[PDB]
């Protein structure tokens, strides 16, 4: 498809720094530390944070808005699978799902007219 690389970047760009100020206790900020939690990674297939996010999007891997919206739903996702409901991590995941749909539901938008 034939739509303007750039300006759909510097979209996603901003777009997921929105997403970023949504998570204000920074818990998603960074990969799953492996330090901390060395079982994290028994039942995660595909471990997803903001910082992997930013690295995939400098590196073209998004080159659909369908992609960079699938990854975000991986840090929602990935932290309801492991955490207890009880935890700091699962209710911070639980919040950043109903706020990071907002924040997606307007950069999709935008996106679609692109194209
Ligand atoms: C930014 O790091 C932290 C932030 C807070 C807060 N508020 C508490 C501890 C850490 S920690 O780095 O000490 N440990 C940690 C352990 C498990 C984790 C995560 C972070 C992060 C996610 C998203 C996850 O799902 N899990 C299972």
């Amino acid at each position: 498809m034939e739509m303007q690389l750039t300006p759909f970047l510097i979209l996603l760009r901003k777009t997921l720094e929105q997403l970023q100020e949504k998570d204000t206790g920074n818990i998603f900020s960074e990969p799953v530390p492996l330090s901390e939690v060395p079982d994290y990674l028994d039942h995660i297939k595909k471990p997803m944070d903001f910082f992997t996010m930013k690295q995939n999007l400098e590196a073209y891997r998004y080159l659909n808005f369908d992609d960079f919206e699938e990854d975000f739903n991986l840090i929602v996702s990935n932290c309801l699978k492991y955490n207890a409901k009880d935890t700091i991590f699962y209710r911070a995941a639980v919040r950043l799902r109903e706020q990071g749909g907002a924040v997606l539901r307007q950069a999709r938008r935008q996106a679609e007219k692109m194209g």
